[PDB]
């Protein structure tokens, strides 16, 4: 019902089906948890398939507020409005919730994608302009029996999607109010959320093929770690980064490779019928448990830190990017970790589980897996301030 | 001659007419300090003016080589080439340098900009797809008796430009092979250029209307500190940044404001007639000077940090990016610092001097300033590795 509801690239993010207003327009939303504002391109630029004409729907509603969002070089900016929300492949109800109505952007939009908005299912602290724009995710659980969670399964995986291959190879599902035992194996194992802004948790070890990198543990949280469905690396503060990029590095020497690459400044590649999986080290991230003293491990291999980018001349050349990479914005748990796992937002018991997927990329050799319980102590002083 | 021969935005970088091939075509190039390629539009992207069509001219060769360039989720690609390349408003002369006819790209060319390539001004060694592929400016210099050095007066100034205020009312200089007394006052204080990749420098102390941020030096430039035409902010290392962050905000309680407009998650907002800029501290960098044990400070404005974004109802409203921000690159010293004063990249003598431009934004109470010397203590350590 809701299994196989997303589409579209681990490269530029899973969208659903949603319907806004009356009579339903149809929209292909990206599904966004480092975010809170539900957003829909409203005017016609030119790299959008399609987008919402408030004109022609009677529950719409003007909130006469205007929103500006700055991120990186670009922008969006909108008009707050307030309309009837509907999810075809998901729960058979019917919300009004808030709906930025996009009139300008740069750097938003991508050309080729086919997704013309995007829902913020993080928390309101973070919704702009204010707390006070209610998310939508909160709107679904106040007005109706829904309950407060849902999980995602992202998968993006048989062979490369493209925009015939973006609609018909559908990459994953988002089970709203609930949870499916089919998309995972083993158990959950579920960190807190460490506040409700952004999905927080803390990690308190890092692992590379087994070895720590015994650095405080303060700075795997350096400034704040977070799970987000709209990042497709996986990104690491400096210091960690630095630490870790070198011991990636011992642990490759096996084969070699250049400086840049590291960076993303270049990217690699080499023959087909010869990926070299092996030289290449698994991360595993200790994050804290539910209980006092105690860690679970999620572990992940380079099938999801390398990771395809579209073809020299569509030929038998492989060419990826090294996933990884920096921020001043914490850690970032991006599609490299979530294709890993089946991924729990337990909203209501303030806490984030991790399986290991049924549908994610891997062999016969090696594995992702989850992983516990360890113990760990001064776990909470891994935290930032 | 080649007095103002720039124009464009502070925001949306500053570009220099240029021709490649024969007969010339005529294009807008972005200068860019903080790379290393010569890149033109090749083929119709609907953002673009014009774009170089290599049929039409008879000194165009082809290099046989691809090259492509990702950063941060966008990327550029293209195919590598030499033809012949002049500057209308620069120095009398045409050089054969390397080409990269762009042919795809995401997130690098501007919707409503008016440039249509770049220009990489800094160093081999950064030049993708390796440092074999000689930079425009080596091969000026290479080829002609033009002497191993420009400078760059970045104006940006009467009232907001835009596209006929874009073409029409132009931004600044590039005075190619020399330097101009008129585009500055004062005296040139130098710093060495650390090494030939980018144009990193050592900044050795920081300050704010006076008090220092008393922190490791090493963190001033971690990773690496570096002047770069092709920034709009000012960007810090996470850790100075929180920290000037602190005592910007500390400095200025005077009057107050929101959390993310210090993180740029939001924009400030005032009437007109009530800019506040007392309230607002100086900035004062320190670097290393051309003598051991010895610095000079360059000092900015809030008029250069607070910079205008294009109004609400271009009305009497005022809204402004704070225009300083985090990096996991180094320090990056951009517009706002650069349009404070003339820089003269000084190629043949390994360093770079400031002066006080004789265009920059003021008033009457303060004023942009180059001060030394100063006694400064343990400045090649500083530098970080
Ligand atoms: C391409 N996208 C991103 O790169 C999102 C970056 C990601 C941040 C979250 C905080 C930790 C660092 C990674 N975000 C932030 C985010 C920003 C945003 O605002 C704009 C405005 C103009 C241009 C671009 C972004 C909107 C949504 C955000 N959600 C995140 N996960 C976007 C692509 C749109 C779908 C969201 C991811
Ligand atoms: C909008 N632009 C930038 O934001 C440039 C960022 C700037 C970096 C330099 C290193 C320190 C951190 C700031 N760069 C890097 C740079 C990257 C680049 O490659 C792409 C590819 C696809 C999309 C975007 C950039 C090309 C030129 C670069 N030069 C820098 N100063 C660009 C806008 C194009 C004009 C250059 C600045």
């Amino acid at each position: 019902e809701m299994v196989d509801n997303l589409r579209g690239k681990s490269g530029q993010g899973y969208y659903v089906e949603m319907t806004v207003g009356s009579p339903p327009q149809t929209l292909n939303i990206l599904v966004d948890t480092g975010s809170s504002n539900f957003a829909v391109g409203a005017a016609p630029h030119p790299f959008l398939h399609r987008y919402y004409q408030r004109q022609l729907s009677s529950t719409y509603r003007d909130l006469r507020k205007g929103v500006y969002v700055p991120y990186t070089q670009g922008k969006w900016e909108g008009e707050l409005g307030t309309d009837l929300v509907s999810i075809p492949h998901g729960p058979q109800v019917t919300v009004r919730a808030n709906i930025a109505a996009i009139t300008e952007s740069d750097k938003f939009f991508i050309q080729g994608s086919n997704w013309e908005g995007i829902l913020g299912l993080a928390y309101a602290e973070i919704a702009r302009p204010d707390d006070s724009l209610e998310p939508f995710f909160d709107s679904l659980v106040k007005q109706t029996h829904v309950p407060n969670l849902f999980s995602l399964q992202l998968c993006g995986a048989g062979f490369p999607l493209q925009q015939s291959e973006v609609l018909a190879s559908v990459g994953g599902s988002m089970i709203i109010g609930g949870i499916d035992h089919s998309l995972y194996t083993g158990s959950l194992w579920y960190t807190p959320i460490r506040r409700e802004w952004y999905y927080e948790v803390i990690i308190v070890r890092v692992e590379i093929n087994g070895q720590d990198l015994k650095m405080d543990c303060k700075e795997y949280n350096y400034d704040k770690s977070i799970v987000d469905s709209g990042t497709t690396n996986l990104r690491l503060p400096k210091k960690v980064f630095e630490a870790a990029v070198k011991s990636i590095k011992a642990a490759s020497s096996t084969e070699k490779f250049p400086d840049g690459f590291w960076l993303g400044e270049q990217l690699v590649c080499w023959q087909a019928g010869t990926t070299p999986w092996n030289i290449f080290p698994v991360i595993s991230l200790y994050l804290m448990g539910e209980v006092t003293q105690q860690s679970f491990r999620i572990t992940i291999l380079p099938q999801q830190y390398l990771r395809p980018v579209e073809d020299v001349a569509t030929s038998q050349d492989d060419c990826y990017k090294f996933a990884i990479s920096q921020s001043s914005t914490g850690t970032v748990m991006g599609a490299v970790i979530m294709e890993g796992f089946y991924v729990v937002f337990d909203r209501a018991r303030k806490r984030i589980g991790f399986a290991v997927s049924a549908c994610h990329v891997h062999d016969e050799f090696r594995t992702a897996a989850v992983e516990g319980p360890f113990v760990t102590l001064d776990m909470e002083d891994c935290g930032y301030n």
